[PDB]
């Protein structure tokens, strides 16, 4: 129950954490504490929420919950559902009207600026210690930032989205599939009141966000990926382009699978 | 006695320290200690020893002693005398062929070469955060660098000198000044043997050593000079450029008083 919720919140974010498995493998409490921290970190580099800055950590308790902690602090357990999460981390954000994170990911100090010219980037990145730039536009609607601490290179491209807006493109991606143009056209027409959503589920727009208000996907969805390097590859400016394409190609990877998976889930509605 | 010791071997780094004002005034151990402190660090920034990355304090004794630590351990004690107190520096030192440290100011980490060109330094001090370059060669026989420790930018400039090396420096300036060209001839005749201090003093070289060794300048001088910038003049260019012209211009200034007193020390031998 609650290892398989924690589960399918992890797979929102492409993230395959198999904590039911090691739950059912008679693994103990510090093996599924690391293993949840450890899949619960990597989430919060594809969810998007902004929250570098601070330490996750998820543990199991006494009366067999999930806990969810910010900076040693309790935000959540998996047993109050995935919209109580969403709801905790809502007040630690700062999203600006574009989606993006107005929060630093080292926290205090000076920051370079988004439109910074690549030449100078370079050589922040060759000969700088710990640095940090703002977003920039990156190519195809995405937006890139980067920061380096200690010994590793942190490279993220997002492309915002909400969780609702996620939502209704996999129920428009199940709507296009239709194969008969009369239920098709029907589904259309629904569309033009209700949404995509609604559409689907052959509902109001609020009543459809209601019967899925259950699915993680209602809250979470794939908005970023955040690609690193170590040793010397974190002070070298092709490996960092390099970092940059496999982070934006490995962003459109996830939100095409979650996406796709999202949608076959809601078919059978 | 060891108050106006301490006020003598701040005078060898240009530093006008008055601790024998201070304890004459009757203040408290705080305010000795405190003022202590704040002249040897300033002194260390001068005497070019290469121990940035290291705590500098001094403080009262119970006997009545000045007490030199670094990073908290003791070094020497005042009544040790001079040549204590160089010695105990030594083992913490690594100067390179040409006399200048070869530890980074920030410790470990990554320091930018001494050749780096001016526009990417000029990267650095806009846009990172710290950073460190190591020793390059400047205007009149100078050496520069530079550094940024969290909201303080360190600009040094050194021309090395061993106090020998100023002693015999401050030997000439006197046997140049000397009026009778018969004496001043022969002065020049002894200096091939015994050197400018052994010339001057009718010594040979060990003899002239030892007759000094009861002098700071025997083995303290002044080698360097640390300009600092804070807030937004840390990262801006034109206050760099504006603070590496004033180190220069204080150390060429400080070398020549330091050299002036000491030649007006050695004229009475």
């Amino acid at each position: 129950g609650i290892y398989a919720a924690f589960d399918t919140l992890m797979s929102t974010a492409g993230v395959d954490s198999q904590i039911a498995a090691l739950a059912a493998s008679e693994a103990d409490a510090g093996t599924l504490d690391a293993a949840l921290t450890q899949s619960l970190q990597e989430a919060q580099g594809r969810w998007g929420l902004g929250l570098h800055h601070l330490r996750h950590e998820a543990r199991l308790t006494d009366d067999g919950d999930i806990e969810i902690l910010t900076d040693g602090r309790p935000s959540a357990r998996v047993s109050e559902g995935f919209g109580a999460l969403a709801q905790a981390y809502a007040p630690m954000q700062a999203l600006d009207e574009r989606g993006l994170s107005q929060w630093a990911a080292l926290g205090e100090g000076y920051r370079a600026p988004g439109d910074l010219p690549l030449a100078q980037l370079k050589v922040l990145i060759e000969h700088a210690r710990d640095f940090e730039t703002d977003w920039s536009a990156g190519r195809g609607e995405t937006f890139q930032r980067v920061w380096r601490k200690g010994d590793t290179l942190f490279v993220e491209v997002a492309r915002p989205a909400s969780a609702e807006a996620a939502l209704s493109k996999a129920a428009w991606k199940v709507i296009a599939s239709i194969k008969d143009r009369a239920f098709q056209r029907e589904l259309m027409r629904r569309s033009e009141k209700d949404g995509m959503l609604g559409a689907l589920l052959g509902a109001r727009h609020a009543g459809a966000k209601a019967n899925l208000a259950q699915l993680p996907e209602a809250h979470f969805t794939v908005q970023a990926f955040v690609q690193t390097l170590s040793g010397a590859a974190a002070r070298n400016a092709e490996e960092y382009r390099a970092a940059l394409k496999t982070a934006a190609a490995a962003l459109e990877e996830y939100q095409g699978v979650t996406t796709r998976q999202l949608s076959e889930v809601l078919r059978h509605g």
